[PDB]
């Protein structure tokens, strides 16, 4: 379990106890960006990431702090997930997909609604197989005990 490059996720950080800033940001660009910022760990096959005042957006619609960040290839297929909401406003249909390694259409899953700023219940509307990768893949530890995070506003594990 992983997600692609080109994944969106909030991200907010702080700088000199008092300054903070918060955008969404793709997670390879987080990586590469912050790998130079602060520096790499490496084990068997992992290139460990350590950054301090990151913090990402997650389940409860909050921040919590991103203790650990990483970078990995996989001989794993991609998966791409295309996850389907709606609202009341005389409806208007949303949908948002991630692309993750490795769950059944037609389950309910945890979607960020960014125009809105709340969270809203998502069916999974499809899922394919879009095959491996020569890419890395990226993966995230937060310290909430949901142990997820928003992925291209998607609540992944």
């Amino acid at each position: 379990d992983a997600v692609h490059g080109k994944t969106h996720v909030f991200i907010r950080s702080i700088k000199n106890g008092s300054h903070m800033q918060e955008a969404k940001i793709d997670i390879k660009s987080l990586y590469d960006s912050l790998a130079k910022k602060y520096d790499v760990q490496h084990k068997n096959s992992y290139e460990v990431i350590y950054p301090k005042g990151y913090e990402i957006k997650v389940l409860g619609n909050k921040y919590v702090k991103l203790v650990a960040m990483s970078r990995h290839k996989t001989q794993k297929h991609l998966v791409k997930i295309v996850v389907k909401s709606e609202k009341t406003i005389s409806l208007l249909k949303k949908q948002d997909e991630v692309v993750v390694t490795t769950l059944k259409v037609g389950n309910y899953v945890s979607v960020y609604d960014e125009a809105s700023d709340k969270e809203v219940i998502g069916e999974i509307a499809s899922i394919e197989d879009l095959g491996m990768t020569d890419d890395y893949v990226y993966d995230a530890e937060v310290d909430d005990d949901s142990h997820a995070f928003y992925a291209s506003n998607i609540l992944v594990h």
